[PDB]
């Protein structure tokens, strides 16, 4: 019986996913990815294309509607009509919008075709995530449209710069990305709230602090960490709660709107908020660690060298640089790792960088890499402790 | 080992797949896809919908520069180099779009960093896939990318009309689509090569002809098939195919341009083509077969009704009309029904239909449901089989 | 001068001639024959009866020969030997056929005993009226052969069967003439040369198509003209060539080995080629025109009338049946008519039909003539045209 | 007018013809059988040669029944229903029958619609002449069936022999012509009609028998003229009523049968009857005139040869053959002599003799041309008088 065998694959897989930990389960993600890529036929590989692209569209409906923070907080099943009338929808538009959700797990559907939140709805509800999805549709989506006849009209480019990628085409502006969306906002507010979404596991489980350390002194008045651009200071928070008695300033650094944003979930002492812009000299002179996650991925070689420039001024021999960012592999790269490659290239003209790429892009700035921490798996996001050459 | 555990998974996932026909695997890929949801962090969850968009964007570049069809003749791994020279394309460029390419299995990576085609590559070599692929990118992509704010903005109407739905914000038209496509040439071209592409299986494979039949005579000189908007006529060929014994016309009916386009690939005898504009009365007398195959899932109530009422007066009481369409379930529909139902809601007002709603349009037309041939699992595709009332 | 005043008539004659039009023309020819009748003596009569039947054996031998072809695209004129050499016959074989052919015209000979082409030599160059002169050779001569003894056998019966005329006994069948041909391959290949050859004037130089039509709707879909054994489809042709601006489908009936030797000249366009047996139901339903030209003039009254009854109930008001066919007079018929008369009652069982007789014919049917519209003079060829009573 | 035209033409050319003499008329139908020819359409061509074989068959119909003889000796027009029960003919046959008749001037029909003799009636009424329509029937037109085929399965040779020729093939046999009628009763009777037509003029009209008999003497018992063949004897009987004071013997030379139908007609003295077959050596010694009317040419070369061989030992040297025959022209040969030509060609292996290959023929013979003495125009029959070297 082919239900049979179904419901036996799904006991089995789900039996192995409960028993491994966070990589391993991503592991077997990728893998029933795979599987399914190789299983399929030709019409198959045609339609999941044709079709998956609808997720994003009905998400943005039904984060446009409030749908999942409702169905997250009711307690019991609810009628695609009590829905509709709830949230001001069409019935018939409601019940078909639930049916396409519950067959893509976005809601659950009940055997008497009532409704209750999945774990994507619980996704969908939280802000951060929310604001993800819908920053995928607002701008990822545009420029991806845009790249194939892009890349047509111009035969083919090697794409090096932020001001001449797909994004001016997908927007019609001769503004860079960054730029644009400063002046938009609506744009803007979603980011804010995209920020407040802290991503797990982080750079402390691995990076070894008092090994790293050595016998570095605080005094006078010096700075253990410059967090650089570090949005809601998520990582100065951790760094404090892991090592509560180390001495030292830690600094997040931010313009002022996103500091502002910041004040209300920063310790009450101990982190200082400090506005900085990253395209300019770096003020906090001698510190132990200036410390950039997720910021350089966003530029290309050119700008993000700039960035490095601004910060090798300020260090002393003691000092070392920090990157946390992405650090794909020289093969078999998993599609998180490519597919933001793409997307980065369309939207802001950047690169992921391998290791080799980083240590490239850092001996330009005149350092070298000294160690190496990565914290997650099978996609590689690693701390590169890097120190004047 | 993990990495031994993920392996054991393929290998027993693979030969359970092999172990069964193909209404097996359409289901073990469903839960395959299934359980990717069910175990996914929410951070993964939004990867997903972030990314899984580009995939069609590269599919139609890689289309745009022949990668497909070159590397699916290739007789050995290529590099990334020689590919982009061969084709015109940036190095770093086509560097970049391969290894994307090969983490989602579009290609595949060897382990010294060559590519070589796979299952998916092949697809999308092949014209009438490739024009699927092209389809869902030019046509389906921008009416998606409509209606979230066509909704919102319209505050959530029940959509009803071909005239007045994403469609005509997508593309700024108050025409409805099918009138906008055909002054379109590009369009057309791509959709004249998406009608070669015969589905498999088809109702053929399931559908009783000789007891549907019973003691019909094709004398003196009666018509046994009348295909409606056959397209190139596959269904009149593989009747002709399976049932070469059985007499009666076997009739092509399309517009005159298909025809002439369909002449190239028909049988040199056996088979008529006949013009006719299926919103004008059925000329052909009498038949035993009026058949409507992926047309009426295509209009709204009001026109497949009119489609409906100008075949029933041609009928005699052995006549039948078979519609061969969707018939998805009254719940658990799969994320293929419901994403068609999306879809077609959004480009052309029209719907996907149970079989309880194609009997209550049927019966409109003064028709009855006198059995159903199901063909295919577990997406519905059913030929009903309608009588006179 | 007897030559002197020989050839003043014949400037005369030839004058008069260019001075009229094709109808003049034909009455002055048959006046010429009147009056060789009316002054030869009663030995010329018995010597034109004894040799003119060598025309069409030599001419037989001609075509055999290739000489008709070859001696029309000549530059210059041929001697006998020159002839004869290239042609593959005896010489003196070759000289005596040409002597012969000159005095009959078939050929021209000049003063220096050569030979050049005439009027004739090229008509029977042309593959059509060729194959004209060959059917009258092999069909119709051993039919008119045994005409005398079958009547006399008989005791001089009125044939009225197709099964029982001189035909059965010239060829040694039961068959009827139409069953039997088609088993004769050779019989056969003339039969589809001889189709290809198109009678000029043709019933579009007096037919009133506007007034016939009035006011009639091609809309939604109907049908203009269905040409009924329509052969190549010349008619079709030229209605659609005289009235390019009327809208209606135009439709080819015929055989499907005729239909598939028509598509090589029939239009790219506008003129369909529907398989049809004019002895079953007429499929096309509320036709303005059905047309019927030399069809029935080959059957005897009881298959004529089925023929007809065939399509009398696809009629609406409006239609028409055309009958485009020889309407001798009561008295005084040209041999051309009688002489078809004869023929056709020896080899079909058939019979000329004047206008009364056509008129009694489509009554039995249920038809009323509305009109007959003459083309061609002396000899009567006349469109028909009968509506319901 | 047309009518007037064609009416004025038929005036002015029959009081031309009514002008001339036999001569003239002669030439005046040939130029309007060229006229014909020369003025037809291509169809025209078809057409007659289809249908003008019809009027033999016809003929022998009319013939068959009495009909002609009947026609010719009734006082009063008659109906097709009065002739049809008088005859014993089916009424709608001979109704038919005499409209296909009176359009090729065989009968005459009347404005009500009856039926009189015309000039051709009164012509197949005279036994003699009704004999040659019968012999063109059932002798000339099988051998002109079968000569087209003949020549093509033996590659087109030059006829030459009397058993080698279209006549075996035609009537089965391996025996000559003259043999195999010999041995057909019903044959042999229609030919003994036949020899009782008597052409008009003959040589008598410009022979000069004085000039050419000078002094010659018919003492004692020597012929004056030996007519060898002489059928029924005209030639004798003609020379008796010219010079019935001429003396020698007049002797006319025939097979017994011939001999004894001839002597109902023949004088009661002054003519001879003497059988003898030309085959074999002639038994009367130096007469005047030997005399061949319409013999040699039925014989090839060497049969002709021999016959002539078997008289030249019985000649003196005043004696002379005297060969009565056809002599065509080098060029420009009216349809009657080249027609004969084919056809005695195809029936009996021989041909037409030019003047010069008749001088050529008896040169081989031991003989020389003394002078031809031509008595028709335009189609030369011509008495040639030959003497030994
Ligand atoms: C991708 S978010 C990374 C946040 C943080 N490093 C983390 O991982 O938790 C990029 C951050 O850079 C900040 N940023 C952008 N432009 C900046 C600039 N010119 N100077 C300083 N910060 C900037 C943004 O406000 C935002 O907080
Ligand atoms: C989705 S394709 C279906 C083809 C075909 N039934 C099959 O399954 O193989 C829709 C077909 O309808 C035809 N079509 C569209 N409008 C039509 C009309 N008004 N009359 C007749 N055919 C039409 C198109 O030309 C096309 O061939
Ligand atoms: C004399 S041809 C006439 C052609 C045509 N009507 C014209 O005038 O140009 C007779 C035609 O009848 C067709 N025919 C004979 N039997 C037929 C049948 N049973 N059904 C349909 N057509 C038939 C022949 O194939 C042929 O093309
Ligand atoms: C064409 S008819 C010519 C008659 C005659 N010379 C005339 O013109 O009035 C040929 C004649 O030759 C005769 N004939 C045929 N064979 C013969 C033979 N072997 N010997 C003698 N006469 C023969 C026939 O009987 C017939 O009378
Ligand atoms: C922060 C963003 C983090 C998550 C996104 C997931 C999908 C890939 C994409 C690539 C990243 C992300 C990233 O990695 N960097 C920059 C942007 C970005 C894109 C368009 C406009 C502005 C920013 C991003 O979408
Ligand atoms: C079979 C059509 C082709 C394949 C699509 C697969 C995904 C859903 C979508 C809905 C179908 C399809 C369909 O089912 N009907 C009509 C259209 C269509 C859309 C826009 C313009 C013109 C036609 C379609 O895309
Ligand atoms: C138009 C046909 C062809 C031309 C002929 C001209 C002379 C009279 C004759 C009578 C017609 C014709 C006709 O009119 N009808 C049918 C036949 C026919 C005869 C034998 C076998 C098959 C067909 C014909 O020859
Ligand atoms: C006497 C014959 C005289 C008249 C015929 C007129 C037409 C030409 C044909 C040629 C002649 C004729 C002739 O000239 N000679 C011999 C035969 C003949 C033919 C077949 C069998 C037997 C005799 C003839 O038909
Ligand atoms: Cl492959
Ligand atoms: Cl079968
Ligand atoms: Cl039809
Ligand atoms: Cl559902
Ligand atoms: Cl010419
Ligand atoms: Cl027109
Ligand atoms: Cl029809
Ligand atoms: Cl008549
Ligand atoms: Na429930
Ligand atoms: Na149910
Ligand atoms: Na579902
Ligand atoms: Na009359
Ligand atoms: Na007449
Ligand atoms: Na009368």
């Amino acid at each position: 019986s082919n239900a049979e065998t179904v419901a036996a694959i799904k006991t089995l897989i789900q039996q192995l996913a409960q028993s491994t930990d966070q990589f391993g389960r991503a592991e077997i993600n990728d893998a029933l990815r795979e599987l399914q890529y190789s299983l399929e036929t030709p019409f198959d590989t045609v339609m999941r294309m044709s079709l998956d692209t609808a997720q994003v569209a009905v998400a943005r409906i039904g984060s446009d509607l409030g749908l999942f923070k409702h169905l997250s907080q009711c307690a019991s099943p609810q009628s695609a009509e009590e829905l509709a009338d709830h949230l001001g929808c069409g019935r018939e538009l409601m019940s078909r919008l639930l049916r396409y959700m519950a067959s893509v797990r976005m809601v659950q559907q009940t055997d008497d075709i009532k409704y209750i939140s999945s774990n994507i709805t619980q996704t969908l509800a939280v802000p951060g995530l929310e604001a993800g999805m819908r920053h995928a549709f607002e701008n990822l989506w545009p420029v991806l449209m845009a790249l194939p006849d892009f890349l047509a009209e111009r035969k083919y480019p090697d794409i090096v710069d932020a001001k001449d990628t797909a994004f001016q085409k997908a927007f019609n502006t001769d503004q860079d990305c960054f730029h644009w969306l400063a002046t938009q906002p609506t744009r803007i507010a979603n980011f804010k709230v995209l920020l407040t979404d802290e991503r797990t596991p982080n750079f402390l489980s691995t990076f070894p602090l008092e090994k790293e350390l050595g016998s570095w002194s605080a005094e006078p008045e010096k700075a253990l960490f410059v967090d650089i651009g570090g949005g809601m200071g998520h990582a100065c928070i951790r760094l404090r709660e892991k090592y509560p008695n180390q001495p030292g300033r830690v600094i997040l650094q931010d313009l002022p709107p996103v500091l502002q944003a910041a004040q209300a979930t920063l310790p009450l002492s101990g982190i200082e908020s400090m506005p900085h812009n990253f395209h300019t000299p770096q003020p906090v002179q001698g510190a132990k660690f200036y410390f950039l996650r997720l910021i350089l991925r966003d530029f290309p070689d050119h700008q993000a060298l700039e960035i490095l420039q601004n910060i090798v001024p300020a260090m002393d021999a003691e000092s070392r640089i920090v990157i946390d960012d992405g650090v794909p592999p020289e093969k078999g790269a998993r599609w998180a790792e490519t597919g933001t490659d793409i997307c980065i290239m369309s939207a802001l003209g950047s690169k992921e960088r391998t290791q080799r790429q980083w240590e490239e892009l850092a001996a330009k700035a005149g350092l070298q890499l000294q160690a190496l921490y990565q914290y997650t798996w099978p996609v590689v996001n690693a701390a590169m402790v890097f120190s004047l050459q």
